[PDB]
């Protein structure tokens, strides 16, 4: 899915349902990590 991107700081909101806390952004996307 087309998401923005953002410091894993600032990422909890679309990795919330994942229940994450860490993320990467890349490629213009924010991905959620443990």
């Amino acid at each position: 899915i087309n998401v923005k991107c953002s410091l894993p700081q600032q990422c909890i909101k679309p990795c919330k349902d994942a229940g994450m806390r860490f993320g990467k952004c890349m490629n213009k996307k924010c991905r959620c990590y443990s």
